[PDB]
């Protein structure tokens, strides 16, 4: 005779306020995920890529997600592992386009990255 089983590797416990944007994501997580479509998702991803904030290993995992809605969620869960900057990129990305249904927004819009353009050409595959 034979048999099988399964298990869930889910976690998410922050010790203290890592960052405004980071915390905000958790507040409007359901909204950001329900709003941020597959399009905005890819954009936000490539954003951190240029900054070298997201690990390629994580990109693949999220890229090989079952559904788009999950891709966003996982992005927030992983952000806590990366840093405050990671989350800050999201809040800025969403606003970069247009997300009124997500409002109200946090009191942080700046990037504090560097005095220069964001990007010129999307990722190359």
């Amino acid at each position: 005779m034979h048999h099988h089983h399964h298990h869930g590797s889910g976690s998410g416990l922050v010790p203290r306020g890592s960052g405004i944007a980071q915390q905000w994501i958790q507040s409007k997580r359901e909204a950001i995920v329900s709003q941020m479509t597959e399009a905005c998702l890819n954009q936000s991803l490539d954003a951190l890529l240029s900054r070298d904030l997201i690990m390629k290993e994580d990109y693949e995992l999220i890229s090989t997600k079952p559904t788009r809605t999950a891709k966003v969620r996982q992005l927030l869960d992983t952000s806590d592992i990366q840093g405050e900057e990671f989350a800050r990129v999201i809040v800025q990305k969403l606003k970069d386009n247009k997300q009124m249904g997500l409002q109200p927004y946090p009191e942080v819009l700046l990037v504090s990255r560097t005095p220069s353009s964001n990007v010129l050409q999307n990722k190359t595959l």
